């Protein structure tokens, strides 16, 4: 139980162990007094198709700024959340060894960018499998058309529980509750993921 609280997965970028990170970029700063990514990374990860895994986001045309905000905190929460222990699997893949499924995303979070997404769009309703990477960019692959983000996404759970081959599952808690993880929090009263993955790690035991 205490062995899934404050760790960091073993992925591409991640630290081997929490620790603070002062100097966290922008979005990734309510993470600063402790975090599994260093300043560097949450500084790249901001940016448009970035060296982290050329991953381009503009993929159907410009991604809406409403829109893009969101997955930049996405990122922000895998690359650098030590609050994860608890959902955190083995995977056989080149490019890391472990990923995490079933995280209990907070509902308004996952209602919010599913939202604020409605006027971007996308060709694939999974972003982790099937992209046509023979340019080192990831591009549509046959058969895989632009659409509304809500054709490929018809609600909010087929968006955050698709998206990352059910990394998130969209919880019935609501943020502030404490019995989800936010994705979006400020740190005045410190991290409030801690409490959470404390919670599920003997809850789920
Ligand atoms: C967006 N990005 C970074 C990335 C990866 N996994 C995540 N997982 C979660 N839960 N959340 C994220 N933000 C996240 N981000 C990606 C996306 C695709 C590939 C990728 O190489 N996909 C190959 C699959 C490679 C493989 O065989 O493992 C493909 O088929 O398209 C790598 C990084
Ligand atoms: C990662 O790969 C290994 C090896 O293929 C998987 O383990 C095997 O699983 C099968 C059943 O699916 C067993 O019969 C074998 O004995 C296992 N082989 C070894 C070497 O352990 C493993 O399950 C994979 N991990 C995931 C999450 O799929
Ligand atoms: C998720 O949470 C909502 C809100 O807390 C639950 O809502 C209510 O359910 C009961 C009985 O099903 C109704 O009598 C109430 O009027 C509902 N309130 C509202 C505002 O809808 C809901 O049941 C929960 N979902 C699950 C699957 O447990
Ligand atoms: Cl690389
Ligand atoms: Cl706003
Ligand atoms: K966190």
């Amino acid at each position: 139980r205490t062995d899934l609280l404050n760790v960091c997965m073993d992925a591409k970028h991640h630290k081997t162990k929490p620790g603070p990170e002062d100097k966290l970029h922008d979005q990734c700063s309510p993470w600063k007094k402790n975090a599994c990514c260093t300043a560097s990374t949450s500084q790249e990860l901001h940016k448009d198709t970035s060296r982290l895994y050329n991953f381009n986001w503009d993929h159907c045309g410009k991604m809406e700024p409403a829109c893009k905000r969101h997955f930049i905190q996405d990122t922000c929460l895998y690359e650098c959340s030590p609050n994860l222990g608890p959902w955190i699997q083995q995977v056989n893949q080149s490019w890391r060894k472990e990923r995490f499924l079933d995280v209990p995303l907070c509902k308004e979070d996952c209602q919010r960018w599913w939202e604020d997404c409605h006027t971007s769009h996308t060709c694939k309703s999974n972003w982790h499998r099937g992209w046509d990477w023979t340019s080192g960019v990831n591009k549509c692959p046959a058969g895989a058309l632009c659409r509304t983000f809500e054709s490929y996404f018809p609600t909010p759970a087929a968006l955050c529980e698709g998206l990352w081959s059910h990394s998130y599952k969209v919880s019935n808690y609501s943020r502030g509750s404490g019995r989800c993880i936010q994705m979006w929090f400020d740190s005045a009263q410190g991290n409030p993921n801690e409490e959470v993955a404390r919670f599920y790690a003997a809850a789920m035991h």
